[PDB]
């Protein structure tokens, strides 16, 4: 017992198997869904998540890590239902996803108070259930490291030191938010190897990507299919080059796929342009085959999808 | 019938009686309550709301207008419960309360889509019930009229023009947001007399306040008790001056009282410093008696608390 699973006994990290380290069963804006429920369709949402997960499993995915947290509409009971329907190993997290400011709740509250929220989810359980958080998720994006973003990062560090769960980040690959997240976490005493810096796959600036890896953290080549950020072929070229340059033991790969997401950008009519082949199994259809016919040994595949997740959670 | 009430048949505006135009039964951050329910206590929240409303009614309040909307934790079923327990006339609103950016939901969504949400609440009902919204609430504060804040303002104008419900605003009294809100709404073709520009009582700059009244809108002297914004006695002096200068036709008075609110600023420890006498009945204890001692007659009080709300909703 080591990594907590939704709706299951916890597992030892050696038993995680082939892992997708960053996918979403469902993403929504909490306040919008609360205020305007007519916009949403839970049956559709359930069907989509179950269908995607089932296809992932038939490609041999054993574990999915789902970093839906506050600000992305985390719902542990929804996650429970998808587990019961599929039998997936599902790792749920805690944390806060913001780009600018915290919710008004956090006015005149300390970093300690925020960390207490994360530690609650990890140690006690999530949203009144006994499903526990297996990692902390934090974000920064275009606005950079604002005061409140930094507060959340330091709170995540406190949670990691207390509970030893790893940290997954959302960053923007085109500013230095990823590097800064790494810096602040490590200065606060987080083991660099307990950090996945997210969304670095959004750039082909490999010098920047290697910088983070060199400082000891996993690098998230983690949005395969999201062409609007970076097209699949450039992602593949970047992935291949990083492998050839010796970085396979820092690489993590995923789709960031949202089986449903409520943002207007994800309207069906935009899909062909923005994310034509985006799904939870694209890497099996494209990336892994591509790697194998470009000289990449099976051992590297094992490293990225089994060994690295195992280390991360160890 | 043409003001909708929570849990009651709609009433004619002439029957609104003595009104508190801006009070909150309960405020919370949607995403925080959703993610960490352990932080909250609905029984306590209910008791607080019921007790405050009961005292208001003892002092002759017939109708309370509650501008709790998206971003402040509007919950129409909680509101229903308080109505059942008290018998108050309660006017619920629709709208969006943001200072900077919209929820991610609204990425690549039009102003029209926003207005449709408001119009849904007005014409169809709120959160899956048949309780309908009687006004739209919008906000701006220190960050000023941002792109997204502006979008919401324009959506409110669409809603008013379509349904004729009035608009209540939140503004920052020190940075012209209230005047800008008025300008944008009236430029869109909203009748100035269907706008309440909020939180103008937070300043004793009467030149600024008069500017807004002169352009035909109601002026919100509406945070009595919140000394951290402006002390009661200075509000009183400002209120009295405006009345002496003939402006009672535009004056609206309230507390902005929150029977519960979840922000750290409102920890009990802080109340004596920030808001010692803040409650839903302060104006009966202090303000109204003060005005009377200064020669303000019953008719003026009736204009402010009965006639003006009547006009607002007519
Ligand atoms: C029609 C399809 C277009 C793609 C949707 C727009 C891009 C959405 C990206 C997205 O899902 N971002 C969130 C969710 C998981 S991580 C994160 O920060
Ligand atoms: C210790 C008690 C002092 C309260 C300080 C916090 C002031 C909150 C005022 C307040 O209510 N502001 C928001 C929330 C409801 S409407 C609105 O615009
Ligand atoms: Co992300
Ligand atoms: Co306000
Ligand atoms: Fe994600
Ligand atoms: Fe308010």
């Amino acid at each position: 017992m080591r990594i907590p699973l939704v709706g299951k006994d916890s597992i030892e990290s050696k038993d995680i198997g082939f892992t997708l380290i960053h996918e979403h069963l469902r993403v929504f804006s909490e306040a919008v869904r609360q205020q305007w429920p007519h916009l949403y369709n839970e049956d559709e949402e359930f069907r989509n998540a179950v269908n995607e997960v089932k296809r992932a499993m038939q490609f041999g995915v054993k574990t999915i890590v789902d970093p839906t947290v506050m600000g992305l509409g985390r719902d542990i009971r929804f996650m429970e239902k998808v587990v019961k329907a599929t039998g997936i190993n599902l790792v749920a997290g805690t944390g806060i996803y913001i780009y600018i400011d915290l919710p008004f709740y956090f006015l005149n509250r300390s970093i300690d108070e925020i960390a207490d929220l994360f530690i609650h989810d990890i140690k006690e359980g999530i949203q009144g259930t006994l499903n526990k958080a297996g990692f902390v998720k934090i974000a920064a994006d275009e606005p950079g490291i604002t005061k409140d973003v930094e507060k959340v990062i330091r709170a995540a560090a406190i949670a990691n030191k207390e509970t030893k769960v790893p940290i997954i980040t959302h960053s923007n690959a085109h500013n230095n938010t990823g590097l800064e997240q790494q810096r602040i976490l490590t200065e606060e005493g987080v083991d660099p190897g307990k950090i996945l810096i997210g969304h670095l796959g959004d750039t082909d600036n490999i010098d920047y990507i290697k910088k983070i890896a060199d400082k000891g953290s996993f690098i998230g080549l983690d949005r395969y299919g999201l062409d609007l950020f970076l097209p699949v072929d450039k992602r593949n070229e970047t992935t291949l080059r990083l492998i050839k340059d010796g970085y396979s033991d820092k690489i993590m790969i995923s789709h960031d796929y949202c089986c449903t997401i409520d943002i207007g950008t994800a309207k069906p009519e935009y899909k062909p342009k923005l994310a034509p082949r985006w799904s939870i199994t694209l890497i099996f259809e494209d990336t892994i085959p591509f790697l194998k016919r470009n000289g990449v040994n099976e051992e590297v595949i094992a490293t990225i999808f089994k060994e690295n997740p195992k280390k991360f959670f160890s």
